[PDB]
Parts: structure tokens; C-alpha cells; sequence
């Protein structure tokens, strides 16, 4: 039951929201991974995935600094969820160089 905090509608608020979840937290629960996915899956629903595509670059570059498998695997699933959901509405996915 999180507090009454905004949903980081702005990209500037999202980046800081992720960096903190990666720094402050080290061994999050499945819920944490499901929360980040919700925000993304919610964006594509409002065609506001524009900022989302950019967030992926921040997460992929962030999780990289970490060695823990929990983070590496987490990203693989998270990015896979946002890439799949959009693949159903669009038909394809984005490239992760």
C-alpha cells in the first residue's frame, strides 16, 4: 500500500523513480517488478508510450551497473512485458542494442 504519490507522468519524474528503486532497493519482490510494468502498460493504453521508449534506455543502462541476477533477469521480463503488450497492438517490437 504505497502513499499518495503521483504516477510520475513526466519523464523527468520517472527516471528519478527508477534510479531510486534501483539504488535504495536491492532485493525487491515480484510486486516491485509488476508495479514498473503497470506504469508502462498504462502508457501504451493512452498512446503516451513516447516517454516509455525513452525510459527503456534508462533501465537497460541502469540495471547494467548492477551485477545481481535479480536485476538482470527482472529487466529481461519487464522489457519483455512492455515490448509484448505493444507488439499486440502494433504488431512488432523495438530493438535493444
Amino acid at each position: 500500500a504505497a502513499p499518495n504519490l503521483a504516477g510520475a507522468v513526466e519523464f523527468s519524474d520517472v527516471k528519478t523513480l527508477l534510479k531510486e528503486w534501483i539504488t535504495t532497493i536491492s532485493d525487491p519482490m515480484e510486486e516491485d517488478i509488476l508495479q514498473v510494468v503497470r506504469y508502462c502498460t498504462d502508457l501504451i493504453e493512452e498512446k503516451d508510450l513516447e516517454k516509455l521508449d525513452l525510459v527503456i534506455k534508462y533501465m537497460k543502462r541502469l540495471m547494467q551497473q548492477s551485477v545481481e541476477s535479480v536485476w538482470n533477469m527482472a529487466f529481461d521480463f519487464i522489457l519483455d512485458n512492455v515490448q509484448v503488450v505493444l507488439q499486440q497492438t502494433y504488431g512488432s517490437t523495438l530493438k535493444v542494442t
